[PDB]
């Protein structure tokens, strides 16, 4: 038993990290085949990044331009384009370390694991999960963008996010592997704002399912409710509204506890009016959010990645 | 900015882990040259693990019981021993991903990242502490034995947890990587209990230096305190004494913030005798105690590993 923010393991993605230099910019690629993948703001000055014109900064570019460090190994450029927000670097070397992966882009709601990453070299892996309004909440300082986030499934990584830039609340903005926003953000240096964000109710009831298979169950209560009444708490709370098919997502989670879908949405009812009366859930004062159903399932259950 | 929980990249870990098979009990082992290390409970039938004697159980064990799988490759153990409470299987091939490493034993209240692992293969990585009573709130289910915790400085892996079993109130314990248990407990599956634990004082000051630098300032006060007048609301609300040589450890952390360190003393009694009034630090409505003065400062500057 217990239940931890759990990330996969990084080894995989380790594997790919490289540093990528241009003028006095360095940041991280992502090293796949014979590509490296990077943020575009790479090929920007100070002076260029408060609003530049990236198709015109590129043009400029030549491919000696670009310094690759592949741990002690310097990684000749080849070639170069742009996809929208990321740079394509075509090397002359595949990397041996290459793993099976797909370029994959991710819902609000879903979580993924973050290999933040400073000169190429991985500093620490930790779980995020993509807010409703696009963000994450991360842990990014100046030289991470390129670290990358990912889920692992059996023997191939899903890579869903580039680190990009932290918008004036904290929170972290990037993009896809394709180089498209999560969002409504672009990489201008130029005042932009998050957007009023919302709770993952999913992923509440799934993480009070965690915990009552983990013995906290102070929270249960004999009462239900109807999934309209419950959307009707749910909205004056700020939080998203539980569809019928997050309900038929909460099925299994249902049946190991015997608890039903709808009764514990009485219960977080009653956790939302009355709060939580000094007492904790798994180890929280309150309710959790970036826990989706497949992560409790995975790690109440034993799941492993080959 | 932005601070998250956050465990060392998993990769030179994950290249030591095995299957340990003997009888029907399969368990993890760390396979480092040519020894793989695991637990020593794994020569035990059900009605072994009663109240076994270990010595007399190994002599009729042979090498060709001991079932060792490295991915799809069968490692042939060529000599066994017992080490205190783990076993170290001499095998015929050295691991050729060995990483440098040591054997340290840590102290309640540093922290570790545990790769959690089944049937030689990683699941997920997260971060631990020890705490003062010697457990470890982990998450652990059946066949996770012998994964190990462990940190990394530069390129060498200081390995400082095995894991072994799980006590009744939903904690864990496990040995340093030479067998000895931290803390009074027995791999003996007889009802044992973990002892009344108290909160890492030091730990939760550097937290609080923690959400200063990312903005967070709302407890902060004009206030201050005598260190020994702080130690007696400490001793009321459970927390370990803070001596001398925390407040120098949280040095450079009062540097950066400019915040006395008594001054943090004065703040955490004020938030210790009134709550948090329905407001949060760094995300949580309580306050967090396994982030060490290190780990602030890592994750607050941006350190490395290669
Ligand atoms: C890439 O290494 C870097 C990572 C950020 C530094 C601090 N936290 C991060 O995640 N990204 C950037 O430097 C981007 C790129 C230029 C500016 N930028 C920023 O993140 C800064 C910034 C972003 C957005 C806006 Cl509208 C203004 C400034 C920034 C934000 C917050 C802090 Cl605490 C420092 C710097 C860019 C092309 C957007
Ligand atoms: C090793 O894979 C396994 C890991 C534990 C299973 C559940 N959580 C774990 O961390 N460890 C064990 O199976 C140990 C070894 C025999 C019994 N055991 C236990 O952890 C069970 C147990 C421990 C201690 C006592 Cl006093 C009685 C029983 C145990 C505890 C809790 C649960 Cl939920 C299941 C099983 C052993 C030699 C101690």
């Amino acid at each position: 038993s217990g239940f931890r923010k759990m990330a996969f393991p990084s080894g995989k993605v380790e594997g790919c990290m490289v540093q990528v230099t241009c003028g006095t910019t360095t940041l991280n690629g992502l090293w796949l085949d014979d590509v490296v993948y990077c943020p575009r703001h790479v090929i920007c000055t100070s002076e260029d990044m408060l609003n530049p014109n990236y198709e015109d900064l590129l043009i400029r570019k030549s491919n000696h331009n670009f310094l690759v460090q592949a741990g002690n190994v310097q990684l000749r450029v080849i070639g170069h384009s742009m996809q929208n927000c990321v740079l394509k670097l075509k090397v002359d070397t595949a990397n041996p370390k290459t793993p099976k992966y797909k370029f994959v882009r991710i819902q609000p709601g879903q979580t993924f694991s973050v290999l933040a990453c400073y000169n190429g070299s991985p500093s620490g892996v930790y779980q995020c999960a993509m807010r409703p309004n696009f963000t994450i909440k991360g842990s990014f300082l100046n030289g991470s963008c390129g670290s990358v986030g990912f889920n692992i499934d059996y023997d191939c990584v899903s890579f869903c996010y580039m680190h990009h830039m932290e918008l004036p609340t904290g929170v972290h903005a990037g993009t896809d592997l394709e180089g498209n926003f999560y969002g409504p953000f672009v990489d201008r240096q130029t005042a932009q704002a998050a957007g009023t964000d919302t709770t993952i109710t999913v992923n509440v009831l799934a993480w009070l399912y965690a915990a009552v298979i983990n013995g906290d169950r102070w929270f249960l209560n004999r009462f239900t409710t109807t999934l309209n009444d419950f959307n009707l708490v749910a909205m004056k709370y700020n939080y998203e509204p539980l569809t019928q098919d997050h309900v038929d997502i909460l099925g299994p989670l249902s049946a190991q506890t015997g608890i039903a879908v709808l009764d514990m949405c009485a219960s977080l009812k009653e956790l939302l009016q009355n709060g939580m009366n000094g007492r904790t859930i798994l180890g929280s004062a309150l309710l959790e959010d970036e826990f989706t159903p497949f992560d409790v399932v995975r790690q109440c259950s034993g799941v492993t990645f080959q």
